[PDB]
């Protein structure tokens, strides 16, 4: 009935564990990152944090362990999904390829069960006897770990203490066993008992219990030799280990709720804990020597080291390095220094990565140019709190401009043998050559003896022996650096024109129609070495070498006409070593040989903006793997740069590109200038690290910003930021905010809303949150004004928008009174503010008895959710609101959008309900509402008809209405799908410049996720839904989760198969898929559909985001 299509723009970001271990060999160090449904691979090295393998899961990621039986020789990897998806993986790496295979799998769901309030717990004995799982209260789930259970069949014991905080397996135990935190109605205690695979029971545990202090809340198992468990709560730290107590309570803890702990030597005298507030301690174990030759602890103390972000989790690295997984701000990479700075900390950060998450709101605005829509979003919480602008494409920052047209090649050489950087740029003309040299920033004519101005170059550069090369169509001509003097010259037998040249450090290939001509680079020689005909006329020729080359090349890659071949010849036989015909009747234009994250790459571009790829072999000529991408509709010339110590490939066309490398896949983004005709980099003292780019008119030289396909800029805040809007008359952001204070109240840290330029308060008539409204300007993002509300007061609505008859546009915030016996808020306001000349001005308040949650504005009228109530305003002659209508069928009325007369209403737990407004009667009727239960989260009106909603247990549905009057009623759900996050905004709009797909909405997620949800016909809906579960039956998935599984509408009141959503991920994913693999997809399928039809399809959608 309804036809979405819901794709990832941003994949997650928010990190929400992390672990370390040996799982890619023995001898490597990884760190393993979840983040939601993706796993992260890296090889930890003295550099850094080397990428390795990065995988996605059908399931958002719950439990993450490496552990390693007897008889392996690495560590295995459990990890349990949200859905209860257990398996068991293995790191397999056959040559260049890498696998995750599955070793075990199977579901471990129980029939009845509420799940834990307190979230799922996977833990793992030490010596692999079993897996342990606390999903359900007053259970315990075993996991026996033998040989034979692939399955991962388990059996429930009995837990007595129904409430559980934490647990883990103990080191040092003949039998397995548990040290769990639990709460009563007496208080909370430590217990132990020990897990019986004979019994499939409990037995008595080897120390007796212990009441902890009230808010015990996490329990470390230490190793040996110390054994035993340590218990970190709110103003205690405590060890047990039977006959052994020993407790601290040091003051230095006691701000801030420890919420995440890392063991930092393999023998536990030493953890990192980190807090609420991004503290980081050392946690240090005293040893004591024993007459036997045990060791006991003698006392603990804990350190103050300095200052992350608010960690989720904290992994030691070796070597003082340690990685911070953050949820609510950037994950980074900090040093600890075993002495402090001036400050005091003995931390220092060395690398930060970004982090959207939590979006919490956004707006979508074109910034800078018109059609060009930018992303602002609300991100992050607490002194991580931010503004995040997102916009798609990389820029380039111009330098200089010359007006200089008609280029047709451009090459940087080093004229002085003596210097690294260049200094000198020739250009092609048709027909002639010109030198620029470079005086630090001026550019200025030059002649350059030995070279030749009256003849076309395809080529010039430096080359062996201290020499320079330029090549004519006339002749190739080889020219000493001191002094610049012409040594050799090579022309064809006949002298008949070159046509084609290629050029490395010391070989040459020639081309002279269909004859090619090898040289080499001698002192003062150009030697010709060998020479063949090909069976067509060349077009395009590389010889770039690769790898461990020592500059030289045995290959080389040649484009054909006629047959539309791109092959790979021996040097110097020219024996062909591979051909793929590329089909067509149009011509390749370039050809490279390159290599992106140690992978051998072929690089094929046709003139009609097609793009191949192929793997190299370079040792056999072998081209395989063959994928296409379309650039634009233009010739497409490739050239090689280097920035920040990576190679990449800039494609210059009507649609600049550059190409590189991300998970050992080829990617492809935009570059934000108009066409590009020729470029090449260009590293000069007065342009260090630059390219120089022309068109038809003007040569440009500039720098390059991070290759990547979003470019994200930060602006902290140092507090929470809650909603945003733009108001496009004053070029600035409302932005409402929070920070906490200490109850008179104190501020913890100075943040944006008290460091406005100017600030204003209302008037009446982490202990407390106190509410502002920011005023921030569109371009410096400068915090120009803040108010801040009553004490008491939280601040849930704003709008910018005109009312009435009255020309100016206003910001509007609805607030709640918030009490802490009030079950909710019976007080709140609608305040009216207009921001002039530096600061805000009230110009109408409304008190109203219950929290105005939602505000938009509808037809010139203001509308409201207030409690139960949806409330329509009118803004009258003498600036005051005044309600027109009221409705009144809700339990809390928490979410608004509109459309013409239309009202979608997303309730706290009754769904969606559609309100008309009715012009000629002046009040509202309910049209129909969604029957059937749902936690709403947020909603979207995606036309007339259909209705998007997003609820808590990380679902999307659509409702339309059903086409009896109590019949129409009755929104139908027609639409189903598990999307595995939690949506906090949707917002029409695109970050696309302005097909199978209609409309554009952004959502914003917790975990930092930016997707995308478009609509289909039903015909491509059909052909799409097709192709999934063709492509379904053809994809290993990890842990061999089904697909249709994971994408199951689940709550705990119904599991249903997904309907209406095409998850544009999967469709994706086909243009990564093999060639065999893409016919048996294709086979059979409705037109009989080829590869090529389908890869040119995927690629229309790839481009709505
Ligand atoms: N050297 C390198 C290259 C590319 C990506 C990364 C990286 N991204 C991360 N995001 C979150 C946490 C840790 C991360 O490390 C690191």
């Amino acid at each position: 009935m309804s036809y979405n299509y819901v794709v990832t723009a941003q994949k997650p970001t928010a990190v929400n564990g992390c672990v370390t271990g040996h799982f890619t060999s023995a001898e490597d160090l990884n760190l393993l990152i979840a983040k939601n449904t993706r796993l992260e691979i890296y090889v930890v090295t003295a550099e850094g944090l080397r990428p390795v393998k990065e995988v996605g899961m059908y399931g958002k990621i719950a439990v993450m362990e490496l552990f390693r039986p007897k008889g392996e020789s690495k560590d295995l990897l459990f990890i349990l999904t949200a859905k209860y998806n257990a398996c068991i993986l293995e790191y397999k790496q056959s040559g260049e390829s890498i696998d995750i295979i599955t070793r075990a799998h199977g579901n471990v769901q129980d029939r009845i069960g509420r799940p834990s309030e307190t979230g799922i717990i996977g833990i793992i004995d030490p010596e692999c006897r079993m897996i342990g799982l606390r999903l359900y209260d007053g259970l315990f789930k075993v996991i026996p770990l033998d040989r034979d259970n692939k399955e991962l069949k388990a059996f429930n014991i009995r837990l007595e203490e129904l409430h559980v905080i934490d647990v883990k397996f103990l080191y040092g135990c003949q039998a397995p066993t548990i040290c769990f935190v639990y709460q009563d109605p007496q208080g909370r205690h430590v217990k132990t008992y020990e897990v019986s695979l004979r019994e499939k029971e409990f037995n008595k545990g080897p120390w007796k219990q212990e009441n902890v202090e009230a808010e015990a809340s996490m329990v470390i198992a230490v190793p040996e030799p110390f054994g035993g468990a340590i218990i970190i709560g709110q103003e205690s730290i405590t060890y047990h280990n039977g006959d052994k107590y020993l407790a601290i309570a040091p003051p230095i803890i006691k701000q801030s709720t420890i919420v995440c702990h890392n063991r930092v030597d393999p023998n536990g005298s030493r953890y990192l804990l980190g807090d609420m507030e991004g503290r980081l301690f050392m946690l240090l174990l005293e040893k004591e020597e024993q007459m036997d030759g045990t060791v006991t602890l003698k006392d603990l103390r804990v350190e103050l080291l300095g200052e992350t972000s608010i960690a989720e989790c904290l992994t030691y690295l070796d070597n003082g390095v340690v990685f911070v997984g953050s949820r609510l701000g950037d994950s980074q990479l900090v040093k600890l220094n075993v002495d402090s700075n001036e400050q005091g900390s003995y931390v220092v950060a060395m690398e930060t990565f970004t982090n959207l998450g939590p979006i919490v709101d956004m707006c979508v605005v074109d910034l800078e140019r018109q059609g060009q829509g930018q992303l602002v979003t609300c991100s992050g919480a607490f002194k991580e709190g931010s503004l995040r602008i997102i916009r798609n494409g990389i820029g380039i920052h111009e330098h200089a401009s010359i007006d200089l047209p008609g280029i047709k090649g451009l090459w940087p050489l080093r004229s002085d043998p003596n210097r690294e950087t260049d200094d000198t740029l020739v250009l092609s003309f048709v027909g002639q050559t010109r030198v620029l040299m470079l005086n630090g920033e001026e550019v200025e004519e030059t002649e350059l003896m030995g070279f030749v101005d009256d003849q076309q170059t395809f080529f010039c550069g430096n080359v062996a022996h201290q020499q320079l090369i330029q090549i004519t169509s006339a002749s190739v001509r080889l020219v000493s650096q001191e002094p610049k003097a012409l040594v050799s010259e090579w022309k064809e037998p006949q002298a008949k024109n070159i046509s084609v040249a290629s050029c490395n450090s010391s070989q040459v290939v020639v081309a002279v129609g269909r004859a090619l001509y090898y040289l080499q680079i001698h002192p003062q020689e150009l030697r010709q070495i060998s020479h063949t005909e090909m069976e067509h006329e060349v077009a395009c020729l590389d010889i770039t070498p690769l790898g461990d080359s020592n500059g030289l090349s045995p290959l080389c890659a040649i484009g054909l006409w006629t047959d539309i071949s791109a092959r790979i010849l021996k040097l110097p036989s020219f024996e062909l070593l591979h051909k793929e015909m590329l089909g067509g009747e149009i011509i390749p234009r370039s050809i490279l040989m390159t290599t992106f994250e140690s992978s051998h790459y072929l690089l094929c571009a046709l003139g009609d903006g097609a793009l191949f790829y192929f793997g190299l072999n370079i040792e056999t000529g072998l081209l395989s793997d063959r994928k296409k991408v379309t650039l634009g509709t233009q010739p497409t010339v490739l050239r090689t740069f280097r920035s920040l110590s990576t190679t990449n490939v800039f494609a210059c066309s009507d649609r600049p590109t550059v190409i590189y490398s991300s998970n050992h896949k080829l990617v492809f983004s935009n570059v934000n200038l108009k066409e590009v005709n020729y470029m090449c980099p260009l590293n000069s003292d007065g342009y260090p690290d630059s390219l120089a780019l022309a068109n038809n008119s003007t040569l440009t030289i500039g720098t390059i910003d991070e290759i990547q396909k979003l470019h994200i800029r930060t602006v902290p805040l140092y507090e929470s930021p809650r909603k945003i809007c733009y108001q496009e008359v004053s070029q600035c952001f409302g932005v409402l905010s929070s920070r906490i204070e200490v109850q008179g109240t104190t501020a913890l840290r100075p943040s944006a809303s008290t460091q406005a330029l100017s600030s204003s308060v209302s008037s009446s008539k982490e202990e407390v949150e106190v509410h502002n409204l920011l005023i921030i300007d569109q371009h410096t993002f400068e915090v120009l004004h803040a108010h801040q509300f009553l004490q008491n007061e939280y601040a849930l609505s704003l709008v910018s928008c005109k009312l009435g008859k009255d020309p100016n546009t206003y910001f509007i915030v609805g607030t709640a009174m918030v009490y802490p016996e009030e079950a909710e808020p019976k007080q709140g306001r609608i305040v009216v503010f207009q921001y002039s000349d530096g600061k805000l001005q009230t110009v109408a308040e409304k008190e109203v008895k219950g929290a105005v949650y939602s505000m938009v504005e509808f037809n010139g009228k203001l509308l409201a959710s207030i409690n139960s109530t949806v409330r329509l305003y009118e803004w009258t002659t003498e600036k005051e609101l005044r309600t027109e209508c009221n409705h009144y069928n809700n339990i809390m009325a928490l979410y608004l959008k509109t459309k013409g007369d239309f009202i979608l209403v997303g309730d706290l737990m009754r769904s969606v309900l559609l309100l008309a407004y009715k012009p000629m009667e002046g009040n509202f009727e309910e049209i129909a509402r969604d029957f059937n239960p749902n936690w709403m989260s947020a909603v979207e009106i995606l036309d007339d008809d259909n209705f998007l909603g997003a609820e808590n247990a990380f679902n999307l549905f659509v409702c339309q209405k059903d086409s009896t009057d109590e019949e129409r009623q009755h929104l139908q759900e027609v639409g189903l799908f598990h999307l595995g996050e939690f949506v906090n905004v949707f917002c029409h709009g695109s970050l696309v410049m302005q097909t199978p797909t209609q409309g554009s909405v952004l959502f914003g997620t917790v975990n930092g996720m930016i997707g995308l949800v478009t609509s289909l016909s039903e015909s491509w809906y059909n052909l799409l839904l097709d192709m999934q579960n063709r492509l379904n039956k053809v994809i290993k998935s990890v842990g061999k989760i089904e697909h249709s599984f994971w994408r199951s509408f689940h709550t705990e009141r119904k599991t249903e198969p997904a309907t209406g959503f095409i998850d544009g991920d999967l469709i994706e994913s086909f243009l990564d898929i093999s060639r065999p693999k893409m016919q048996e997809v294709v086979a059979n399928l409705q037109r009989e559909a080829t590869a090529d039809d389908l890869i040119k399809v995927v690629e229309e959608l790839t481009r709505i985001h």
